[PDB]
This record gives structure tokens, C-alpha cells and sequence, in this order.
């Protein structure tokens, strides 16, 4: 509907895969090669299934901070035919406060979703499903599941990944550039 849309509508169409583990249906964001992203409560396993197609997982890491604090963030590569677009150059360097952020879904349950956001706060701390976790974007949106993995974007941006919600807020864990130096 305004650019803002215009900049997530070319993220979602060129950087995203519907992933599937035991634990449901993802939007995953991929950044870079065969590399992507998804929330750590999607458990990753030595295989998922992407866009329907069984495949092997050739690394996962479960991302921590320097506190040994969960960031609910898991990079996977995948062993997976075809490279993705690189959108390194979209990523934050710094924790940040954001406007009118767009999050957006594509599943078989949510597919081709848009949802504009608003103002999204540097949070920080959360004990997200009881566990510690930093680096948390929040949003006064009242998300509900099947949005998990979701994309946040500003124009111009790659801020974060959706991995929870209380019924008023939903929560993002940050994307920084320095996850993805190779």
C-alpha cells in the first residue's frame, strides 16, 4: 500500500521459504548462500522440510549472547540446490529503536500477510515461554500463532524475526550483521 509494504513485498518474495519441523510451519528467512533463519522453538533437526521438499540440514547454531543468555535466534544451512538473494546489506550493525515497521508472514495457514506494526521499542530483556532472552524488539501489535519467523522490516531494513507475543505485544528477536560475517 506505500513503500514501506514495497520494501518487505521484495524481501518476502525472493528471501523467504515456508520451513517445516515436528514442531509446525515457519516463515524462514533466507540471507545469504544457503544460510536462513529461524526462531530456536522450532527445534531444527538433521532434516526439514523447505517449501515441501525434504532436506538436509548441513549446520544449526542456537544463538547465545556473551552472557550466555538465549537470543532465540538458530542459523541453519542448508544443503539446498540454489543460493539466495544476499540481503547482508539490509542488516542493523547496532541495537536500535525503529518507526512504522511492517511484519510479514507467508505460510500455508497465513499466506501473502501483511501487518503494519508502528513504533518498535529496543526491549531488551524478556522471559520468553520461561526462558531468559536478550536483544528483544517489541511491538504494540496483538500477533497470534502461526506468525513465528515472521519478517519485521523497515524501509530500507531487516530488523528482526517474530518469536512471541502476550495477546497485546508481539516480540522480535534482533538481526545484526555481525551473525552473518563468513
Amino acid at each position: 500500500m506505500g513503500p514501506g509494504f514495497d520494501f518487505a513485498q521484495a524481501i518476502m518474495k525472493k528471501n523467504t521459504v515456508i520451513a517445516r519441523t515436528e514442531k509446525g510451519e515457519f516463515t524462514m528467512l533466507g540471507v545469504y548462500d544457503r544460510v536462513a533463519v529461524i526462531p530456536t522453538h522450532a527445534s531444527v533437526g538433521e532434516i526439514i522440510y523447505i517449501n515441501d521438499v525434504e532436506t538436509r540440514v548441513l549446520d544449526a547454531c542456537a544463538l547465545r549472547d556473551l552472557t550466555d543468555t538465549n537470543l532465540e535466534i538458530t542459523i541453519v544451512k542448508l544443503d539446498r540446490n540454489q543460493k539466495f538473494r544476499d540481503i547482508r546489506h539490509f542488516l542493523p550493525r547496532c541495537e536500535d529503536d525503529y518507526n512504522d515497521a511492517v511484519l510479514s508472514v507467508h505460510t500455508s495457514k497465513f499466506p501473502n500477510m501483511y501487518i503494519p506494526v508502528g513504533q518498535v521499542t529496543n526491549y531488551g530483556f524478556l522471559n520468553l515461554g520461561g526462558t531468559p532472552t536478550h536483544r528483544i524488539l517489541m511491538y504494540n501489535f496483538p500477533t497470534r500463532a502461526g506468525q513465528c519467523g515472521g519478517v519485521v522490516t523497515t524501509t530500507g531494513k531487516v530488523i528482526g524475526i517474530h518469536v512471541g507475543g502476550n495477546g497485546a505485544q508481539g516480540f522480535a528477536a534482533m538481526l545484526l550483521h555481525s551473525y552473518f560475517t563468513d
